[PDB]
DNA sequence: GCGGGGGACAGCGCGTACGTGCGTTTAAGCGGTGCTAGAGCTGTCTACGACCAATTGAGCGGCCTCGGCACCGGATTCCCAAACACA
């Protein structure tokens, strides 16, 4: 399965105020035995394109680096 | 021994400052010349310090006193850590 929807389920079971972020993301991806290591790459990518699609809001930091929900409208 | 909160450490981004490389300029390095100030050595003779015996008073041990400081309690003050006021 592609990592968008790993990434997205992972975000609505933590869902929250905040918001989730890229190590939580990192500790349910690999707590799902997705191998966040080697495609820790993929995974910015991934993250990054959800972003650009509008699927995952920023809320804080910039890129990668920040906290994330998913955009309900 | 225990609760918890702040700091250490991990991850990411970015932007500019440092490394690499190239061409130009500069002055370091080498050699060579010349000059003279001063370092190093020597002889003299003289003032200056070591040595010694005698004198003595300055300093050291021993006693004694009291005041400066330690201590205690009581009152004063000074940050602090919430804590709610209020925009």
């Amino acid at each position: 399965p592609p990592v968008s929807e790993l990434i997205t389920k992972a975000v609505a079971a933590s869902k929250e105020r905040s918001g989730v972020s890229l190590a939580a993301l990192k500790k349910a991806l690999a707590a799902a035995g997705y191998d966040v290591e080697k495609n820790n790459s993929r995974i910015k990518l991934g993250l990054k394109s959800l972003v650009s699609k509008g699927t995952l809001v920023q809320t804080k930091g910039t890129g990668a680096s920040g906290s994330f929900k998913l955009n309900k409208k």
